[PDB]
């Protein structure tokens, strides 16, 4: 009850900033992520004993892939708490639960290929799941580590409570479907300029955490320019793999997908940032305005990329 964990003084300042990296030491993201889950939701919420078991669990099932691994998990998880940290008292007390259980849990198990791939594969995932492929897998992934003897961190909550937090994790972790973002936004975007967006209705909440998600899942483009540069080099390390099996398919994959196609990976990264990105934490400033940092991160690393193709690095 009285063990709080404590972080280094650099971490525990650069911690609360959105732009923050967990660093190269894999051993210290579980007392990163349990420092986190203690300041954003409370000693209490979770049994330090069952949250710990948990997490090492959700490690365990994440792969040696380039990209969408275990840092990727914690890094998600992050970004999720300086949000919740800057909207001190718009988030309920199972929404700040559930919602960075969610995010670590977001990419359980991925192999490193889109839902496209898995269809065209014709993949055993893609005929038990027609959409949102993945992520309706990864949510089944953390039901069943929940279901691990030892696991169930919420055996506090009454079997309503526990409902609700098992259904926020569930449309947390369908929202990280970037096919579903596009139609969400657009959505948040009318409610808020209408002015017809209201937190209180529930079916509105649900919208904006799903965006949130989106925000945390992408934020990988809020860092500062030397991190951001180096983590797209695994994200086109997982692409161009994908492509490299689209061709054993019999299919020549999307430019973004064919290593015989980097030249053009800048002007790609704005057509990103410009249809993507900037939408996403612009619609998210609007809603939650503490979240501005996210957007200038985001335009900042934008005109990085502008840079790059007018050959000044
Ligand atoms: C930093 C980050 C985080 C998350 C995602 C999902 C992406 C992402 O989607 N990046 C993208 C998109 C579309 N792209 C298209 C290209 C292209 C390349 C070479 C020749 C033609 C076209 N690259 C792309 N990269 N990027
Ligand atoms: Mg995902
Ligand atoms: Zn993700």
């Amino acid at each position: 009850g009285l063990m709080q964990f404590t972080l280094p003084v650099r971490l525990c300042k650069e911690i609360e900033l959105f732009h923050f990296d967990i660093g190269p030491f894999e051993n210290m993201w579980p007392g990163i992520f349990v420092y986190m889950v203690h300041r954003s939701c409370g000693t209490s919420c979770f049994e330090l004993e069952k949250l710990c078991r948990f997490i090492m669990s959700v490690k365990k099932n994440y792969r040696r892939v380039p990209y969408h691994n275990w840092k990727h998990a914690v890094t998600v998880a992050h970004c999720m708490y300086a949000i919740l940290q800057n909207n001190h008292t718009l988030f309920t007390d199972l929404e700040r639960k559930g919602l960075l259980i969610a995010c670590l849990c977001h990419d359980l198990d991925h192999r490193g290929f889109s839902n496209s791939y898995l269809q065209k594969f014709d993949h055993p995932l893609a005929a038990l799941y027609s959409t949102s492929t993945m992520e309706q897998h990864h949510f089944s992934q953390t039901v069943s580590i929940l279901q691990l003897e030892g696991h169930n961190i919420f055996s506090t909550l009454s079997s309503s409570e526990y409902e609700q937090v098992l259904e926020i994790i569930r449309k947390a972790i369908i929202a990280t479907d970037l096919a579903l973002y596009f139609g969400n936004r657009k959505q948040l975007e009318e409610m808020y300029q209408t002015g017809s967006l209201n937190l209180n209705n529930q079916s509105h909440r649900d919208r904006v955490i799903g965006l949130m998600m989106t925000a945390c899942d992408l934020c990988s483009v809020t860092k500062l320019w030397p991190v951001t540069k180096l983590t797209a080099n695994d994200i086109y390390a997982e692409f161009w793999a994908e492509g490299d099996e689209m061709k054993k398919l019999g299919i020549q994959p999307i430019p973004m997908m064919d290593r015989d196609k980097k030249d053009e990976v800048p002007q790609g990264q704005l057509g990103f940032y410009n249809a993507v990105a900037i939408p996403c934490y612009t619609t998210l400033t609007q809603i939650l305005p503490p979240t501005e940092p996210l957007l200038k991160a985001c335009r900042d690393n934008l005109s990085q990329w502008e840079k790059v193709i007018r050959g000044e690095e």
